[PDB]
């Protein structure tokens, strides 16, 4: 680290003011350094049932500091840049969901936790990429309605048998759109490393890996898996992650990818917002009442 006075400010007022720090895993180094948790998207969500501080900082995109939230109306929760948010996300309308629930009037609707606050007042569950599979197998239905990523839609199809109908035409993340010829040309440059993606990733791309999982998932691998070199198929910040996680392993970027929203979090701005104790994220009652019942049903559903 070379930026030691923002670092000492921050902790100085972490402490002065009763705040916690989560942070997502795309986050930049220097960012997860200065949280006091950091993981992927089901992850956070369990911490922000748990934790016990009354103010809460969160670095990430608007619908994750959403989600945490819901899950805690009479707590302050503040972001520092108001517009990081999910393009993917904001592709899907409530109006697409009402047209697929009268298509398809059997098919429960699972959302990605990657989805509009509102949209999520309209769900039947919500599910993270670390947990799809296993929510759409427990549900009673042979086919669901998912969104809004049809990538990892189609991967909880093949994994659960099940038929999953997408919304809304080709919702996808463009961060995880890698070509599968990066993966051809590193297993002839190294020919015993093993590759991890996303299930956000292409179909071509996951048939061609080792290992597809959430940012979680990938970073419980090295503990199973005793290989000298993976190369990783996701946004840029879990390599950081994964590096001092594992100083004894060598990760490798498949391609260089990177989320700009994730990215608008700064030392700088995160300060800031420590400052003068902004932008608490207000939502209106009736989308917190309505939105929390699938969320909780997440949890009840996994165990
Ligand atoms: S990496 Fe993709 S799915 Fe994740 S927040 Fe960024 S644009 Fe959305
Ligand atoms: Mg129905």
């Amino acid at each position: 680290h070379h930026h030691h006075h923002m670092v000492d400010e921050i902790l100085k007022l972490k402490k002065e003011k009763g705040y916690i720090i989560l942070a997502h895993n795309y986050q930049i180094p220097e960012l997860q350094d200065i949280a006091d948790f950091v993981g992927d998207s089901l992850q956070l969500a369990r911490k922000a049932m748990e934790l016990s501080e009354k103010k809460i900082l969160f670095l990430g995109v608007d619908f994750m500091a959403e989600l945490v939230k819901i899950l805690n109306p009479d707590k302050k929760v503040i972001v520092p840049d108001r517009s990081a948010t999910c393009p993917m996300a904001n592709r899907l309308t409530p109006e697409i969901i009402r047209e697929y629930r009268e298509k398809f009037p059997d098919a429960p609707v699972v959302l990605y936790v990657n989805s509009t606050s509102e949209c999520k007042t309209l769900a039947d569950v919500i599910c993270t990429s670390a947990n799809a599979v296993e929510v759409v197998k427990k549900l009673d239905s042979s086919v669901v309605i998912f969104g809004p990523d049809r990538n990892l839609g189609e991967y909880v199809a093949e994994k659960t048998g099940k038929k999953v109908i997408t919304i809304p035409e080709n919702g996808h993340c463009p961060v995880h759109q890698f070509n599968a010829e990066s993966i051809d040309a590193v297993r002839k440059k190294y020919p015993d490393a093993k590759v991890i993606v996303h299930p956000e990733c292409p179909k071509p791309v996951r048939d061609k890996a080792d290992y597809v999982g959430s940012t979680g998932q990938m970073e419980k691998i090295p503990e199973r898996d005793p290989s000298r070199i993976f190369v990783i198929g996701t946004e840029i910040g879990m390599i950081h992650k994964l590096k001092k996680k594992f100083p004894d392993r060598e990760f490798v970027p498949l391609e260089m990818a990177v989320c700009v929203n994730m990215k608008k979090n700064t030392l700088e701005n995160t300060l800031h917002a420590l400052q003068t104790e902004s932008f608490e994220v207000i939502l209106p009652k009736e989308v917190i009442e309505k939105a929390k019942k699938p969320i909780l049903r997440m949890f009840e559903l996994m165990g």
